[PDB]
C-alpha cells in the first residue's frame, strides 16, 4: 500500500540516506519493487511526495499543540520550538529523513511551497519574525536547514541528559532566535 | 597501522555512527579485530583517541592558515569560520565523525578538555567572544554542538549549491555569531 512504502521510504532515508535504494524499500515495504512505482512514478517522485507526507505530520503536531491564545511573536515562536523537539524526539526516523529530504536538490519548487501554504497560519506564525533572508526562495531552504541544525543539537543533547534537556531546549531555543529573526 | 584502523574508525563513525561496529572498522582497514584491540583496549578508548587525532588535524589546520595580523576578534573569528568551513569540504568524513564523537557520551571531559588545551591560543581566541552559559562546564559542549551543527549545514550548502557558496558561509557566519556570541 501507498502508506506502508513510506514508511519504510522514512526509515530507509533516515538510516542510508537519500541514496537509499528503491529496491531495499519495497523490500522493506513487504511490496515488490514494481509496486513502489506504479504509486511513485520515479525516484525522484518518491522523495517529493515523502517530503510533503512528513512536513504534513510534523507541522500537524506543530499546530496542534499550539496556543492560540499566545500573540507575542517570540513566545509563539517557542510553543512551535518544544513542539519540534518534541516530535522528533518521539519520532526520530521521520525527523532524520525530513532533514535529508529538505536539504536535498531533488525537491522542487512547487513542493518546497506547498510545504509553507500547506499551514498558511502557521508559516505566517513561523515566517514573519525571521530574517527577510531567510524567507527568499534562493535561501529559504538554508533557513530551513540551520533551524534544523539547532534542533537537532538540541534533540540529541536532551535526549542524552534528560535532567537538563529543559535547559538545552532554552538555551537551543534563545540561540535559534538570534540566529534567525530580525 | 594503527592509521588504518583510526581512518577505517573515522570514516564508519561518520556514516554508522557512534554505534558502528569495532568488526567492520578494523575489517575495512584489513586488520583483525583482535589487532584494533591490541591497540585499542576498549572501543571507548578508541573513540577517545580518534577525537584527540581527529581535534588535532582540525586544530592544526585552523592555525596554519591563521593572519597573526587579525586583530579585530569578530574578523578573526570569520577567517577561523572561513577555515573550518574549508576544513570540512576538503574532509566530511573527519569532520562528520568529529561532531557524533564530540556529543557522545563515552567521550571522557579528560579527553575533551585536552582537545582544547593543545592549541590554548586558539581555544582563548574562539572562546573569548562566546557567552557565559556556553563557556560554562555544563553547556560547553552544547555550544561546540551549536557552532558544528551550524557549520555543517553552511558546508552541505555550499558544497551542493556552490553557486551561492559566498551567501552561505557568510550567512552561516552571521548565524553562528548572533547565537554564540555578546
Ligand atoms: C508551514 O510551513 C513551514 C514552516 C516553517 C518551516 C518549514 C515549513 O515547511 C514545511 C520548513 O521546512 O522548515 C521551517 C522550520 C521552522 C519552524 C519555525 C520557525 C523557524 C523555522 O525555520 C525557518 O524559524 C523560526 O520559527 C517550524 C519547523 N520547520 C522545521
Ligand atoms: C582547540 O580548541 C578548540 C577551540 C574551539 C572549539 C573546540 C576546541 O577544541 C577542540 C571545540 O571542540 O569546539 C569548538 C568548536 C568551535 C570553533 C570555533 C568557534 C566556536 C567553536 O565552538 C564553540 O565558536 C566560536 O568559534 C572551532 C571548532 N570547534 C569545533
Amino acid at each position: 500500500k501507498k502508506q506502508a512504502l513510506l514508511e519504510a521510504a522514512t526509515q530507509a532515508i533516515a538510516q542510508s540516506g537519500i541514496a537509499a535504494s528503491t529496491a531495499v524499500i519495497a523490500r522493506n515495504a513487504g511490496v515488490a519493487e514494481g509496486t513502489l512505482f506504479r504509486y511513485f512514478a520515479t525516484k525522484d517522485e518518491l522523495i517529493n511526495t515523502l517530503y510533503l507526507h512528513l512536513t504534513h505530520d510534523m507541522c500537524q503536531s506543530l499546530i496542534m499543540e499550539l496556543d492560540r491564545s499566545i500573540t507575542d511573536a517570540k513566545m509563539m515562536t517557542r510553543f512551535i520550538w518544544n513542539s519540534y523537539i518534541s516530535w522528533g524526539l518521539n519520532h526520530p526516523a521521520r525527523h532524520r529523513a525530513i532533514r535529508q529530504l529538505a536539504v536535498s536538490e531533488k525537491l522542487t519548487k512547487e513542493t518546497r511551497q506547498r510545504a509553507r501554504d500547506m499551514f498558511p497560519e502557521l508559516r505566517d506564525l513561523c515566517y514573519r519574525s525571521l530574517l527577510m533572508v531567510f524567507m527568499s526562495d534562493e535561501y529559504r531552504a538554508f533557513g530551513d536547514g540551520l533551524f534544523m541544525a539547532l534542533a537537532e543539537t538540541t534533540m540529541d543533547f536532551a535526549a542524552r541528559d534528560p535532567a537538563r534537556a529543559g535547559e538545552y531546549i532554552a538555551l537551543g531555543f534563545e540561540a535559534m532566535w538570534r540566529a534567525l529573526t530580525r
